[PDB]
């Protein structure tokens, strides 16, 4: 078994260092003061970088692999993508569900993501995608760490024993509680769902995930109840609001005030870029507004923001391989993140943000963690997300779970050169 | 040499075909009914998508590879680029551009593009970085062919000299003659720097690629004035507007008026979606526009419009590999042009589109046309896009003059699985 990892640069460090490996946990970091030999048992991360698992802090797993099935999202938006969904739903099977998240897992561990936080509609009597979801959460375990959130996609109070049915989730293993204020039929019955979210939460000790202000309406603030309510119960750590696209779109003045609060609570915030450039503006004809979060704001008040995935090849996303280097790379160019500093730094939005988003106790390369990290073959942040490099090894409990051979890119000239894009 | 590319598969065309090549032309396209054998001297394009290169349609090679030289663009936006550039303007040696120029130029041989049109700045006395440009253009022949552009970066009318140094330019074989009517100090010198602008075209006979209209300006309409003098002097073909994102900014009422002239005038339109969404909409607060010009809108008018990467590592842009597929990437998500088979034609933009605006007279898969042809691992232009293929060959002249092995993926679970990220 593998006893060492040699020549690794570590974010935010200098030079190099070697990282001892003992009982499938990392026993010590040491900083080398020159390139180590190569020999058995030894993995030579070759000066490339070495980090904790790519995290998915927000993808679908139950309608992944599902876009055009039975007919095409043509408007490009979130509430026509909750109808095309619908459609589809009502075609689901047990090893459907279990067979389109593997393909999905599977291009995960290829591309060094260890941990992944599911939503799955759960505004469904048969729940069908939730069982099948809680099997493949069990067979995918030797590679990936699967959190599934209960979410009511209709609505907690908006569709037919929503409550009961998000209830009935939490009972049958579903680890997270999701709720979607904006799309309840009244601004009341949003501000009713999260109480109830929040009490099934304390009920059962499970996190929080809401889809929050997922719209382009400057009115939707229901972020501010998910953060009080946190505050409130002093659970912080244990909540996130994902998207709140509508923040793009308040005033200055409000969310001045709104960032104290954010900040106090200490609630977690994921940005989806892929989806969110793709689903929100459509209702502008020209200019056209971005539509994605804060999160320059966020990071310069210390406040705890990701990106998540959010869908590949379905309802609300056409594209995707799963790959989180690209969806931080459209979150850098989309919120304008890009000076250099931020662009190196951007990798933290991909994995220790993430990380405390999914409440993780085992994770990071520090002495005791388990043996969870991935080599990439860059020199540093900056470098692995301009060259888009792939994972070279993923690593988990000490063993080797995915590995990629590069391109090998030639040009023939006066005589052939390689070519690795690098300067 | 090679006789025949088989097993092809050609955008908006059914089943496979087989391209005869003779002389470093293409001699014939016959369509297979099945798998061809490969043989010596056959190119087996494995089912892969046969196109004509990619084109690079503005660039800038005697900027890149300067960005933070000697300091680095701290706001992000156009007005900063170009004062950093000029700092780094008065370093410039006849070495120092070649060297830069030449080490992008090899990315994009490695990328398949063999057609390159590169702004140069001529607002420089000395005309240092246009000497050494076109010593580049020469020793870069064989594998591609480059377009300069004499851009006047800081004004024709508003910069010492700057028409005569224009003029200097062409005189010295510059291709094509710039203007940036928006930076110019009036309004006034603006229109009167493009009537100078198409007085020199039509006296040196060359083309026409101007910069314009690139700022959130409502009030900026440049390009009126060079879409009415192409078409008053019947050379709409010659003309290029570059980025327009002002465009995105513009009332309907005034579009709509305007797309009539556009659409008669027949000139070309370039968006550089990498830069534009990173310098546009710096002067927002929130929400913040896109900024990239009207390029769905075009699509669905018939007029020209194609996609550039503008900057590889410049004051202008931190990032790049000279990507044309990322690129393409980024303006499908900006633009909304997300439906299938919009995404499936997107190839068009960073090919036959961009051929039509370097005026390019030897392009495309067709009998006589010279052999230049890139061979991409992937089934059609929407699975190119999606999962960001390299070029697995790229022929020119009937030779191969780049080629790419694919990367190898696999991922150890049971047993070992590779992984392709393909449905
Ligand atoms: O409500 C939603 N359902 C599915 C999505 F992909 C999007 O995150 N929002
Ligand atoms: O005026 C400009 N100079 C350089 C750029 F990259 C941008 O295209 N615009
Ligand atoms: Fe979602
Ligand atoms: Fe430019």
């Amino acid at each position: 078994a593998l006893q060492t990892i040699i020549n690794a640069r570590l974010p935010g460090e200098e030079g190099l260092w070697q990282i001892h490996l003992q009982d499938g946990k990392i026993s010590a970091i040491d900083a080398q003061s020159g390139v180590m030999p190569i020999t058995e048992n030894s993995l030579d991360a070759e000066q490339g970088l070495v980090i904790p698992p790519f995290v998915e802090p927000h993808i679908h797993l139950d309608t992944t692999q599902t876009a055009g099935q039975p007919n095409w999202n043509q408007s490009g938006t979130l509430f026509e993508g909750i109808e095309r969904w619908a459609e589809r739903k009502a075609l689901l099977t047990h090893d459907d569900v279990k067979q389109r998240a593997w393909q999905t897992l599977k291009w995960q561990i290829a591309n060094g993501i260890q941990h992944v936080r599911t939503h799955v509609d759960v505004s469904d009597a048969t729940l069908t995608a939730l069982k099948a979801m809680l099997e493949v959460k069990q067979e995918v375990a030797p590679w990936i760490d699967l959190q599934i959130v209960a979410f009511p996609q209709e609505g907690i109070l908006s569709y037919p024993n929503g409550e009961a049915l998000l209830e009935e989730a939490l009972r049958l293993g579903a680890d997270v509680v999701g709720a979607i204020p904006h799309f309840e039929f009244t601004r009341e019955y949003g501000v009713e769902s999260l109480h109830k979210t929040f009490a099934l939460a304390q009920k059962y000790d499970r996190l929080i995930d809401v889809h929050c202000d997922e719209i382009d309406d400057e009115q939707s603030r229901f972020v501010e109840t998910v953060a009080a309510l946190a505050h409130h119960e002093g659970m912080g750590a244990r909540v996130t609001a994902s998207h709140t696209t509508a923040m793009h779109s308040y005033n200055g003045a409000y969310t001045s005030r709104l960032f104290r609060l954010l900040k106090m609570s200490g609630i977690n915030f994921v940005a989806n870029p892929l989806v969110n450039i793709h689903l929100q503006g459509r209702f502008d004809t020209y200019p056209k507004r971005r539509g994605i979060t804060r999160v320059k704001e966020m990071l310069e008040s210390g406040i705890n923001v990701c990106f998540g995935h959010d869908s590949v090849f379905d309802p609300w996303y056409p594209l995707g391989t799963a790959n989180m280097l690209q969806v931080l790379h459209m979150g850098l160019h989309v919120c304008q993140l890009m000076g250099y500093g931020q662009i190196n730094d951007g990798l933290n939005l991909i994995t220790h943000h993430s990380a405390r988003t999914l409440n993780l106790q085992d994770y990071g390369i520090a002495a005791g963690n388990s043996a969870n990290l991935i080599i990439l073959p860059a020199e540093n942040g900056f470098d692995a997300l301009r060259r888009q490099v792939p994972v070279r090894y993923s690593v988990r409990g000490g063993k080797v779970i995915a590995s990629t051979q590069p391109a090998q890119t030639t040009v023939y000239l006066e005589q052939p050169e390689a070519i690795d894009y690098k300067r």
